[PDB]
């Protein structure tokens, strides 16, 4: 059968659980989680019933990302490989029943030009490490903080951040660009023309208002995956799981 694939920034998995993930994952059960900003160094008794694969960044507190399944990992690759996104723990992957699943956590350019140059030059390495993956031709779901915004419809306030790292539009025409190297951005495929975000800040009532952004995704090449949806009805994170079903072949 199809498998349940969560993706989920947890803005520190210590504070997370604490805020109630293994309750979540207990209740969930997906057989793949995606984890991107863990910070903290692995924690593989955290989600009882889970094998986890971690790719922590050097620096304590700091992005991380790991891969947790219910089903054995295979060939876990930790990076890319990239001198400045391995040393920054950004992506992990390994295959499970079949598929390559890859956690990616991209840069936020916010904090000012440094940073928005380094988002800006690794997104071209980003993009030539994952279509050499898709050359490959295996299985592929790209499961991912990407803090990009890729259409008026994929934030609240779009009129007020064309300017604003995140939904630049040289950002927007790389997601452009991403989706056709040949990946299905799956939460818009299952939304049509809804809007629905996956990211809110913590000011000003913005979550219970639904000001938000969609800039986590789950993304395909060789397998569908269908009823994809943010879960709102927990507040773990400034983000939201997203999950869908995998359907195996």
């Amino acid at each position: 059968g199809p498998l349940k694939v969560t993706t989920f920034n947890v803005n520190g998995l210590r504070s997370a659980l604490r805020k109630g993930l293994a309750d979540w994952v207990e209740s969930n059960q997906p057989d793949v989680l995606l984890l991107q900003e863990v910070r903290a160094e692995p924690m593989p008794d955290a989600l009882p019933g889970y094998h986890s694969a971690w790719f922590p960044a050097q620096k304590a507190g700091y992005s991380g990302v790991a891969i947790l399944s219910r089903l054995p990992l295979k060939d876990v690759r930790l990076g890319m490989p990239h001198d400045e996104m391995d040393a920054e723990g950004r992506v992990v992957s390994a295959v499970v029943a079949g598929v390559r699943f890859v956690s990616v956590y991209l840069p936020s350019g916010s904090s000012g030009e440094a940073r928005q140059g380094f988002k800006d030059r690794v997104l071209a390495d980003y993009q030539a490490w994952v279509s050499e993956l898709l050359a490959a031709g295996e299985p592929v779901v790209i499961g991912g903080d990407y803090n990009i915004a890729h259409r008026e419809i994929d934030l609240k306030n779009w009129r007020s951040n064309q300017k604003n790292s995140g939904f630049l539009p040289h950002e927007r025409t790389w997601m452009t660009a991403h989706l056709a190297a040949g990946l299905v951005d799956c939460h818009r495929d299952c939304l049509g023309e809804e809007a629905e975000y996956t990211w809110w800040s913590n000011r000003a009532n913005a979550y219970a208002n639904n000001v938000g952004w969609r800039i986590d995704y789950l993304l395909s090449a060789g397998v569908r995956v269908s009823g994809v949806r943010s879960d709102r009805s927990v507040r773990l994170s400034d983000h939201a799981p997203l999950t869908g079903w995998v359907e195996l072949e």
